[PDB]
């Protein structure tokens, strides 16, 4: 049978399937990630008259983050239990294909919306110094978009044809380490002029941000990080992605927009 | 198979079928779609109180833009899934007809209300001099029914009459520039009086409403754009009319919003 | 093929079917349908603090409305979809009975609790002079309780029995015409005490409701207006009926609002 | 066909089976259930600064019981429509076991937490003379969990084993007894203070418990009011019963939690 | 027919199947189970101005844990109906493949983010005096995590390995017993300063959290309370694990919200 530029979730499913605990973990993981999101967006929702109106526009720009990434992640969930059926005779669930492939694109799309509001909202807290607000912007929108596309398109060949697959990555990863860098910049301009608690906080938004948004990129490799044939080219590989999503996901908006409503506390009167 | 009176994807999945790109591309793209619009419903009631409660008006029909743009824009996406099955021997997506034939329909009723909403809301910020406000409204609400209604009609004829197809979408045109007409007026008449600041707003309006409604008739044309058995007249064309859609739909209705919003603050006291 | 006591719907669709367009615009028109209600929802809900506290009762009456026919309407749609699959060879949509029948009692119901609402709602807005309250709403709630009724139990033999289904639609059609009396009377004793631009507005809702009220039992014969194996005895008949319904339930419930809040805005202070 | 400690609805679809009307008016009454329930959630919350900040709970609870009534009731509507599917052949709707075997007890548990509710929210609007809030409360909750539990019991044999059927019934009666006893007490002792307005309130809710609650018995037994192999006994008991709860539910819940809003504001200064 | 790491529920399904109250039951107390939670979401929110600004982040706490839960228990209500079919033959419900294999799962990472929050909300409304709010937080989120992870590990052997599924279960035990301390010096600490009123509800609060938290390892090791091929090792067990999980939730959750927001009113001025 020919998947042809299927996502490797597909060929693991097609051939060995997948065990009680590995399905079921995916399943479970993929639940509790559109469940926290939902949870986030009635936090910050409840929390918006806890900040001076100036910083009001963080907390909704994290409900925005919320919406989106619920219902995006909700179908991701829905794409996983649909596309594999579990076997009586062998006792494992193998790739149904009346269900569709499964694809990692809702939540590579949910990136291309959410990745735009998450770098903008941190402007609405710190204030910056030398460097000019639409500047900053500009860049991290436009880093932001061609780092999703790219990466898009290079998911799409993870197995169909590895070469492309590195390629598109490589070009990804060049927007990315411009987006840290910029990011950089606004946190050490931010820290200049507030508290040391306000400082305490970006130095750990800056932690988290580091770290959060490094493992997508690790995900995307998940399946090669022990080279062709290794122990992570399994079902073990599957979850381990999906794992390092929901946590990239619940750090990346959930933790990271609690933090700025934290330093918008701690610089509200 | 006898399809009759049916939109060119059905004949694309029932003669050559969909590769996993083209089909999954389109499911994200029209998922990311009613995402995006539930996200701009949440932001247009959050921010009600940032505007006088003269230009309040505006973030309701904004609101109730995207409710009804959430709702169909959704149906439209699960069409879309529904109407295609994989198939295993060759590995591509064909028409499933127990799934019901795809239909671009649900988003022609979308803007049969949209149009006339999103027409209204801008002379509820802005202020006209040498028109009539009744004057202007009848003239859009006339003209926009007149539009989708006659567009609706041809759509239906996209492969099965061609004749037709190019008849209806030349009378929906003319109806169309009459909308571009009393839209440029209302600009005009809109930027005497306001702040400079202002103008420079209604002028962005101005662009984004020529670029982002000029889209919809090039997705209307989109599988014959490279002539009868063309490069468009594929699953390519496929993809390129409904990432269309989504493009025309974000800006038409959710940026143009947040333009308004941005212009209501700036005629705030 | 047995059908027994079932709406012509579905005698149509057991025997000549639908073509794409009668199938897929039935689909539309429906989904619009329950789309411009969820909108209306949120419309009347944000527009509550814009009239006097003693008015807002009619904004809260009218969300009540809004709500019960979004379900209801809902189901309806997902009714239609689900009683008719595409048939390859023929390539028209024929009665699939696992689907369950086609039935419009569910729009019959969503009739039972909004009638009363309707005609209860304006009695907040204008002010009686020699008719008393609770006669008034007594005459409304009993006419408009055996109104639907009877007419629910008509519509089960507009096939089955055409002689109990005219019998039924004329004892129906009694109340129907006691109802409008009531309301002429409501509409005459509201002018009474108001300004002029009141009654002007007054008038205009008497003039919707005339019209859009006589629609319902339009769509009632709908099937019979050009006599037995007439033009309407058709897949034209069944698209007509559900469109007349529409165009009757926006026009009495969210328009009807609209007025009935643009009358409490004028009387406001 | 074995069904075993099944509802009698099973027995009438799995032998007889339903015509298009029991089926339908079934699904329409059922429908119309949560639809009610929904639009009461929107009226309790609206109407909540109406009343003194002292009688507002009675408006949350009233909420908290809308809600759980209108999920378990919708789960109670979808498991009618999927255990019953139509059979061509005879032209009537026949048990689907795919669809599981239909059972009254999604409405049972609705109770469960709905009776303590509805007792409890009374105490919020009236003031006892004699007796102790807490003591009435204990009492009331008590008896009508044992009620409810006992019932729960019953309904599973209602066809199986007679005897238990009818057993259990009587045990649960005598808990309801009680429990009129108690609001009987309640009624009293909150006409004594208040003007004569509220005594004339207390008065028509009192009657309202009394008939409402009354039904649900009648719904229980419903199936045997005409005696075994009664008139009862068929699709036409089907209907009644399901009608029956319908009204109950709509009466003991919406009226009554209005009728208590209507006394809250009576009271209010 | 091999199972694997699959819960005791589908061998019992797979092999002896479950009688019609049974299945039933087990539908209505998850039914219950999510219902409960959004009548709480909904309570929790519209009494948060009923208690000081600092003790409002109690409430908020409350409701972030409804949301989760409805969702993943909503979830794992599903996951019943979809894996258990009836069989008209025998006339019991046997484990469905096609509707995958039923897993106490998304209830585990449903704990995962609960029992961080409802440990960490009680801190928001007493005043610890020796112990630092950021220790007792940091042991309660630590002993939580690895509480939950070290039992859903152990739960995907409670059937295929006896050994691995006990010893979790002691390990998970161990974290159990140290949250329980932690939880019993914030109580003591929590009663010094405070009226006797709240020391007389904090008392409450310590029985509840010491019954229901309990509750949780009991469900656990339900199948075999009763020893292998004892009178629990049946569909007996399976009713009686989801009752008492139901039972620990509602308490652990709802009630346990209801008496912190009691003590907030009671520290309120
Ligand atoms: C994170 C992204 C990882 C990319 C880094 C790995 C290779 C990049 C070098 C360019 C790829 C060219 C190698 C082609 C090949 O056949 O190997
Ligand atoms: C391609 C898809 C791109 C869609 C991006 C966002 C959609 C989310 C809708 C919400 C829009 C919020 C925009 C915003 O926050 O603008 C800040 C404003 O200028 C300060 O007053
Ligand atoms: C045809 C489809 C109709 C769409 C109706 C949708 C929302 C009603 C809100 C309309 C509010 C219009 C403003 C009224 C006004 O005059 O202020
Ligand atoms: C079929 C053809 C449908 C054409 C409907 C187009 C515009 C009507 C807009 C209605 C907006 C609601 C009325 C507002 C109003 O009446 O304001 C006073
Ligand atoms: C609003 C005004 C529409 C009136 C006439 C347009 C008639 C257009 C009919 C085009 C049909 C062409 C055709 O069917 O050719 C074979
Ligand atoms: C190709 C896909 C581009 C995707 C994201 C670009 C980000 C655009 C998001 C902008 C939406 C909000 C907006 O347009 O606001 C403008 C405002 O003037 C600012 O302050
Ligand atoms: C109350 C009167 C209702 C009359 C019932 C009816 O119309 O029955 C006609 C009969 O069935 C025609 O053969
Ligand atoms: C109570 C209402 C009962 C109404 C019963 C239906 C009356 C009716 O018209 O029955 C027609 C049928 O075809 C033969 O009479
Ligand atoms: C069974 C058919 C009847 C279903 C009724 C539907 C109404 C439900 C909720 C709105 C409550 C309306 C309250 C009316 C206002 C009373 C008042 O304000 O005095
Ligand atoms: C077997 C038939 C039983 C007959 C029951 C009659 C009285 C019911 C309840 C009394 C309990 C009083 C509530 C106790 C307060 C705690
Ligand atoms: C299976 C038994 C089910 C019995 C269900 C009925 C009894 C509990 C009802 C509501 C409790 C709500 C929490 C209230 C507890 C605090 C008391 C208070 O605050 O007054
Ligand atoms: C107050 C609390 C009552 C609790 C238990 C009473 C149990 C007694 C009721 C048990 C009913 C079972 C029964 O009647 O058995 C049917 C019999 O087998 C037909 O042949
Ligand atoms: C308390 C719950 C105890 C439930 C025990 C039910 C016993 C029962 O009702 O038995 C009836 C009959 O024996 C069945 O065949
Ligand atoms: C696995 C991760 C599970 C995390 C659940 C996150 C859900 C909601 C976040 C609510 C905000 C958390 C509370 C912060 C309150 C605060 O620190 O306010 C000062
Ligand atoms: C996986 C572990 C979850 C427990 C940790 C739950 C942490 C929930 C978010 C913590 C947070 O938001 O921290 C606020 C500052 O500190
Ligand atoms: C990382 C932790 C994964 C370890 C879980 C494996 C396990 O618990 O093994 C028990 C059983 O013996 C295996 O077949
Ligand atoms: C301290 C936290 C984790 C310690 C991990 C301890 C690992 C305990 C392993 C227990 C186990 O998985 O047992 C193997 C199984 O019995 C084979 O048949
Ligand atoms: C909430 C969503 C977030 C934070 C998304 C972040 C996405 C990235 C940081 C993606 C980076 C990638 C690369 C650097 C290379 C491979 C492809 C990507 C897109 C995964
Ligand atoms: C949010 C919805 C919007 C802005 C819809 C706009 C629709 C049009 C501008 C449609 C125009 C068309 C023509 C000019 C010719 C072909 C048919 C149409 C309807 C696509
Ligand atoms: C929003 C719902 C509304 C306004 C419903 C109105 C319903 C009617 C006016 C029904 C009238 C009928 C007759 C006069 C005879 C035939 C049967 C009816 C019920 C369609
Ligand atoms: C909104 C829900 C309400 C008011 C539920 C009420 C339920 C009862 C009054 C039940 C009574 C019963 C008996 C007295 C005997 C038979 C079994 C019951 C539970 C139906
Ligand atoms: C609302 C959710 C709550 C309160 C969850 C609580 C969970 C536990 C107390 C779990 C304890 C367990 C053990 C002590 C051993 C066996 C495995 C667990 C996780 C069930
Ligand atoms: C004030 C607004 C100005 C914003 C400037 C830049 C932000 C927009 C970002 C969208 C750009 C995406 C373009 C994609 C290029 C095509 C990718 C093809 C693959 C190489
Ligand atoms: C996709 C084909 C249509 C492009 C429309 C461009 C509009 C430019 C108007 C200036
Ligand atoms: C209080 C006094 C009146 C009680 C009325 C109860 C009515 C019960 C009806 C049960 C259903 C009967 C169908 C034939
Ligand atoms: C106050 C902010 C810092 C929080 C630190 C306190 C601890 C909370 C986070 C706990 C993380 C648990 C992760 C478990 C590790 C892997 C489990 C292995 C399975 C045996
Ligand atoms: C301060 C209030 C204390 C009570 C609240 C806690 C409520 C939980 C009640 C415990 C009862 C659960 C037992 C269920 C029986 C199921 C059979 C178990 C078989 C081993
Ligand atoms: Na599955
Ligand atoms: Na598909
Ligand atoms: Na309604
Ligand atoms: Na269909
Ligand atoms: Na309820
Ligand atoms: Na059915
Ligand atoms: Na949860
Ligand atoms: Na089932």
């Amino acid at each position: 049978q020919e998947l042809g530029n299927a996502n490797f979730e597909n060929f693991i499913g097609a051939t060995e399937g997948f065990s009680e605990i590995a399905y079921q973990f995916t399943s479970h993981i993929l639940t509790l990630g559109y469940a926290v999101m939902l949870a986030g967006l009635l936090y910050f929702i409840l929390t918006i008259k806890n900040v001076d109106k100036k910083f009001q526009m963080s907390n909704i720009l994290s409900a925005v983050v919320m919406v989106s990434a619920f219902l995006l992640l909700y179908a991701q969930a829905q794409n996983w239990t649909s596309s594999f059926t579990f076997n009586e005779e062998v006792g494992r669930y193998f790739l149904d294909p009346s269900g569709d492939l499964f694809n990692n694109g809702y939540r590579y799309l949910n990136w291309l919306i959410d990745v735009p509001m998450l770098l903008f909202q941190i402007l609405f807290v710190v204030s910056l110094t030398t460097s000019k607000f639409s500047s900053v912007r500009n860049q991290f929108w436009f880093s932001g978009a061609m780092m999703i596309i790219t990466g898009y398109i290079g998911q799409f060949y993870e197995v169909s044809n590895l070469t492309a697959f590195l390629v598109w990555g490589a070009i990804s990863s060049a927007f990315f380490f411009h987006i840290l860098w910029v990011m950089k910049k606004v946190i050490n301009e931010g820290k200049e002029g507030i508290s040391p608690a306000g400082q305490k906080i970006l130095s750990n938004i800056w932690i988290l941000f580091l770290i959060s948004w490094t493992l997508y990129p690790g995900a995307y490799l998940m399946p090669y990080l022990t080279g062709v044939d290794g122990f992570l080219y399994s079902e073990d590989g599957v979850m381990a992605r999906q794992l390092v999503y929901t946590i990239a996901d619940v750090s990346s908006k959930v933790i990271y927009g609690v933090l700025l409503g934290n330093l918008a506390i701690t610089l509200s009167k």
